[PDB]
């Protein structure tokens, strides 16, 4: 009777999905995070808690694949309930989260959050869990033996400083009765919101599958949320990053600059390479297009709809190797662009013709729809044309 | 126009899985194997080496999920090669699959087969793939690199013999050459496989969306074969544990012992809490009920369909936490044995009336439906009421 929905970004990261997360929480009685930990998050800063926390219908679940460090959580919780959220009635947690711990930290330093080195552990069946802070005795004995092994490796052979045992165990003193009220079998749960008919939100940020113990035939539509253009934080292969005006422009329209550095993210043309590939590894059910305005009044548009090899070979999808960008270009489309403004627009007949054969030109390239369209940033400032959840 | 079926079994292992994957690559045009490495396979020992490579027709892929060493393969590939079958030719492995090797192994000893320290490297991002084959100078270089890290772990921290260097890149001078006609992008084969409309069978031995690259939308029936008893090989908590003449009468009828050790296994009654779990984490569509006419003769059988924990609560799935079972037991259903042969039988109404009211109340208990009956070794000795491909 309910309908299970899967939200994620389909690009590099910054597609805007925010906005849209929020939006769908209007139509879920359960929101799940099931992979990840403390990376990004929608505006204070959540990192850890789904999104829905501000419903108060909604129930918020951080299922076993989400791997978290307990100070984190109870700062958000603590940081939330200032603000006077009730969030202990409606936030549950799995017994299964592995933790993230300051060994975990270090490790990640000495090799250059944690996140690595967390399910580094979980794979070695080693790892620390939410559920061994209730039985004290073994989280104590787990840890002072997972210590004698980090602090061996950091120090012997990173010649980094130590993790001390003793105040570790001082700092998690209270955190078994602060989550206590709030621990659980989390896909038990799940199963009984599906079986009673209610719709849940997976926020994507490990699989579904795994991550919250929930298997595939039961997802009913996967939304892949994508930025109008591509846009790159990191170094390395972006082949339709554009490096000249056009570039710099859209960078500024869409305020595209790291939240923290303030460092200009790298900016480019929609990719509908990168796109093909995330919908086959998803199976996307169709689109939601973020920041179409910031493209506004572009003379022309492009789309790259290959790529071609250094051996001039054309490719359909980005190569699985990162040394096979070396000498790599995109084949572009080009589009008329349009110059009404398309900020805030309400309804698809209201865009501009050039704008709707932009988007038409994507869902044919793609082969799925676009269900929704993001003309800016407020709830109503969206236009659905197909519900996730209808 | 093709449709993708998922085949796994659903208790502790032994399912008699084999001769169900053999029989529905008769409808399989591609055989995937996702997960795992080398531990389990069927009747020469394939253990890496898809199901369907005797069709000529199929297709066999070792997507990037899975683990393994290649002197393994190579060793399944000349051994299957000497009787004769083109596997080259059939046989396609992901540039994207992570080694198992020598060093990987050794970490398992010191700590107590090697597919554990794979995945770790994996997650870690610095493991050894196939695909490094194909550059022998970063092979050597990180490789070398590896074990820096992987030998002084195993000697100034386990005390164990390290594994050397020189003899490595030895042992790998052929594997590029010997893998390279079968290397490819496995995820982007399948896709352009289910383009063209055919069958895809994912052979469970980590999920088929991240172990293949292939959205969980995709995925069509999940079969769930599962035993008409239970079994288990290691010790812990086994709630339907037969300790009596009857378990001991199974164990001799299902000729359940280890096929290299000789150890019976445990066994013990059809357990439906173990299987709703199964059924939930896996959405699985159907089952195939398998050696049923190990139950032939028996006076009364028994299910069961709920734990009592230690404080009397009645439980509807296994607890997450093993020591969670102690003082544990099964709420059992008592339904009436039948005496005449089951063996062989080709058409559900040859089947004795309690041996089709057992198989009945199994599917309303769980609520979804036994698709499939196997009654023997042979591939014709299958019932087949719902093809998974049909």
């Amino acid at each position: 009777m309910g309908k299970n929905v899967v939200v994620l970004g389909t690009q590099w990261g910054d597609e805007g999905k925010g906005k849209i997360v929020d939006l769908l929480t209007q139509d879920a009685q359960v929101v799940v995070r099931y992979q990840g930990g403390h990376n990004a998050g929608h505006t204070t800063v959540l990192r850890l808690i789904p999104s829905g926390m501000l419903r108060p219908n909604v129930t918020c679940y951080i299922a076993n694949g989400v791997v978290l460090s307990p100070q984190a959580l109870l700062s958000e919780i603590k940081e939330l309930e200032g603000n006077g959220i009730n969030v202990r009635e409606r936030l549950r947690i799995s017994l299964a989260c592995p933790l993230i711990l300051p060994y975990h930290i270090a490790l990640d330093k000495a090799r250059e959050r944690g996140i690595g080195p967390a399910y580094e552990d979980k794979v070695a069946r080693r790892a620390l869990r939410v559920g061994d802070l209730f039985h004290r005795d073994r989280f104590a004995n787990k840890l002072t033996e997972l210590l004698d092994y980090h602090n061996f490796v950091l120090t012997q052979y990173f010649k980094q400083p130590a993790v001390d045992l003793e105040s570790l165990l001082g700092e998690s003193l209270q955190w078994a009765e602060e989550l206590r009220p709030m621990v659980c079998d989390v896909s038990a749960c799940l199963h009984e919101h599906r079986k009673q008919g209610e719709n849940i939100l997976f926020e994507g940020a490990g699989s579904v599958i795994n991550g919250a113990g929930f298997g595939p035939r039961y997802i009913d539509y996967v939304l892949g949320i994508t930025k109008a253009y591509t846009t790159r934080v990191g170094g390395g292969p972006f082949p339709t990053e554009l490096l000249d005006d056009v570039g710099k422009r859209i960078a500024e329209r869409g305020q595209e600059f790291g939240a923290v550095t303030g460092r200009p993210r790298r900016c480019g043309w929609f990719d509908a390479v990168l796109l093909k590939r995330s919908i086959e590894l998803n199976s996307i059910s169709g689109l939601c297009v973020t920041k179409l305005d910031v493209l506004d009044g572009l003379e022309v548009l492009r789309i790259a709809v290959a790529y071609k090899d250094r051996d001039g070979n054309i490719l359909s999808r980005p190569p699985l190797a990162a040394d096979d960008f070396n000498d790599l270009l995109p084949v572009y489309e080009e589009l008329p662009g349009w110059q009404e403004s398309t900020a805030d627009v309400t309804v698809m007949s209201d865009l501009p013709a050039n704008a709707r054969a932009y988007l038409k030109r994507i869902e044919e390239i793609l082969g799925i729809p676009i269900d929704m369209l993001s003309t800016g940033p407020e709830r109503d400032s969206t236009i659905t044309l197909r519900g996730p959840f209808l």
